[PDB]
């Protein structure tokens, strides 16, 4: 049943890849301490 896991694991990643990178978006604006002037 891998090729079924695959198409399993394949939408597994889009719901918290998704919600990663919406963090990680976060991290970047809290990670530079001065943003452009």
């Amino acid at each position: 049943l891998l090729g079924d896991f695959f198409r399993k694991s394949k939408e597994k990643i889009g719901k918290e890849f998704k919600r990663i990178v919406q963090r990680i978006k976060d991290f970047l604006r809290n990670l530079v301490p001065r943003t452009e002037s």
